[PDB]
């Protein structure tokens, strides 16, 4: 109900077209917006979330952000065509477009994020979660961000799409049988499969006994091990509509952390 100064309808279509040419970009755009928000610390009120601060060294070089230069570079062409949008809004909008385009919820978008002007606003390394660790670590990070256990589990559900790359994280493979689809299947797979050690990946990960084509990280399976998290894994595995709703709300919350003076965009 407040029109942004950029042509948002044309921009959403251009993002969909870009993804249509390179489907794997869809999940990386989600990972980009999440990691741009994940630098927050809600107690220190620092880390410049949702400000495209990851455009600056040192934050672009943190291990947890490896490979995110690919979606950032793809979005440059659109920034040149739509100069009135900030990078920060562009990264968020592209993630929302990607989510919907892969069959996920249509998340109400607010615009007006202001880009970080220099790298002095960047928070320290160590803010991003580490897939080799488990629930004590995951809960520490998500509590730092300001999320509860319900919201933590819903958000990790984004692993429904995309895959790990050895050159970026040292892990390998998709989590689900359709890495291009956004739904509750991460939770379905986590709950329904027998997760066995993958013998051939040097960084410890699990694979499904049934096909061996799926993967889970230590940080994924901790959602089954921790009784508080497991309740939500079960909730989402049996109720895709609840998953879509809860993911929308939490991801919207995530991409609005540390922001001010935002405006509702037209749907
Ligand atoms: C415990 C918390 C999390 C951990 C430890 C974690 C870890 C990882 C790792 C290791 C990768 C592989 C990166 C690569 O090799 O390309 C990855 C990818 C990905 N992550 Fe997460 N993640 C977490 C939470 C989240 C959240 C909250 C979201 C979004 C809401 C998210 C969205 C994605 C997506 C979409 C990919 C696929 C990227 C691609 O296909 O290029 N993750 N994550
Ligand atoms: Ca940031
Ligand atoms: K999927």
């Amino acid at each position: 109900s407040e029109e942004p100064p950029f042509d948002i309808r044309a921009l959403r279509a251009d993002i969909e077209d870009m993804i249509s040419e390179k489907l794997e970009l869809g999940p990386s755009l989600i990972r980009l917006a999440w990691h741009e928000a994940a630098s927050y610390d809600c107690f220190k009120k620092d880390g410049s979330p949702n400000s495209a601060s990851m455009r600056f060294k040192p934050e672009c070089l943190y291990a947890g952000n490896k490979g995110l230069d690919i979606p950032r570079k793809a979005l440059e062409t659109l920034k040149k065509k739509y100069p009135q949008i900030s990078y920060a809004d562009l990264w968020v909008l592209a993630a929302y477009v990607a989510i919907e385009y892969m069959g996920g919820p249509t998340i109400p978008f607010c615009w007006g994020r202001v880009d970080a002007k220099d790298g002095s606003v960047c928070g320290p390394d160590g803010r991003l979660p580490d897939g080799s660790k488990t629930q004590s670590h995951v809960r520490e990070v998500f509590r730092r961000l300001g999320f509860n256990d319900q919201e933590t589990v819903a958000l990790i559900g984004a692993h429904t799409c995309g895959e790990c790359h050895i050159e970026f994280s040292g892990y390998h493979g998709p989590w689900t049988h359709d890495k291009n689809g956004f739904d509750n299947s991460f939770f379905t797979q986590l709950l329904d499969e027998d997760w066995v050690l993958n013998p051939k990946v040097e960084q410890m990960q699990l694979m499904d006994r049934a096909t061996t084509k799926l993967m889970m990280l230590p940080s994924d399976v901790c959602l089954l091990l921790d009784p508080s998290y497991r309740k939500y894994v079960e909730l989402y595995a049996k109720d895709n509509d609840r998953f879509n709703k809860d993911f929308a709300n939490a991801f919207k919350k995530l991409t609005e952390l540390g922001t001010r003076n935002l405006h509702k965009a037209p749907a």
